[PDB]
């Protein structure tokens, strides 16, 4: 096992230096360059004592568990960070992952969107880097929590790609909406949610309201009436429309 060399292939990706030749770094660490990738970022589990090598242990349970699955894993450090490339398809529910999340800390841990082959994967690895360096504003996250689930949080730290994406993946289908709907939902997030009151302000059933959120949630995905779901509406409506 050459372990500098799974470090620069795993830094190369996270670099954007993605030519050709990082596939055959990465088949020669048997690592299959037809297979998608996932960058996820988290911290190492703190060991018996020892503690440098929590990051070595890690990277080895994180290589065994993925071997067990049927998959390849290449990792490398990020100061205290583990940053873990992982092959295959990725379902938030499977078992490979909850298996995974054994060789992190229990702290968070911020998973990056899946690419097509590893040389497409830094946008994963930049996405994953930057929600890291997110999620200390979201207490609340769950373990694990998708890159793209802290669209406030890294658009609140200056990070341009989350900024966009509010556009593209939670305004533009919005707007799909119409007027009716969307000005349904400005009432409801400044009446905070409580539905009876208004309702009685839009002159409409409580239950024309629940229906038009549960629109909302069919245009966006995201449901009004979850807090998590209501901010992250409320800042997408905002930023876009200063930009
Ligand atoms: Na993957």
């Amino acid at each position: 096992w050459d372990s500098r060399m799974e470090a620069s292939v795993v830094d190369a990706v996270v670099r954007g230096d993605t030519g050709p030749e990082l596939l055959s770094r990465a088949a020669a660490l048997n690592w299959d360059t037809t297979a998608p990738a996932t960058v996820l970022v988290g911290t190492p589990a703190p060991g018996p004592n020892n503690s440098d090598g929590d990051s070595e242990r890690a990277s080895q349970d994180v290589r065994d568990t993925a071997a067990r699955h049927g998959r390849a894993a290449l990792t490398d450090v990020h100061g205290t960070w583990l940053v873990a490339i992982v092959s295959g398809q990725l379902s938030p529910t499977e078992k490979f992952l909850k298996d995974l999340l054994a060789a992190f800390a229990d702290a968070p841990v911020v998973i990056g969107p899946t690419a097509p082959m590893l040389t497409a994967a830094h946008r994963s690895a930049s996405e994953a880097i930057s929600g890291m360096n997110a999620v200390a504003g979201w207490r609340g996250a769950p373990r694990p929590v998708l890159a793209r689930e802290l669209l406030p949080e890294r658009a609140l730290m200056g990070d341009a790609s989350a900024i966009v994406a509010l556009h593209t993946d939670v305004m533009r289908p919005l707007a799909d909406a119409g007027p009716t709907l969307i000005e349904t939902l400005d009432a409801y997030l400044d009446c905070g949610g409580a539905i009876e009151a208004c309702a009685r302000k839009l002159f409409v059933h409580p239950n024309t309201v629940r229906y038009r959120l549960k629109r909302i949630t069919d245009f966006t995905g995201r449901d009004p009436t979850q807090p998590r779901d209501a901010y992250v509406l409320r800042v997408a409506a905002t930023v876009g429309q200063l930009n």
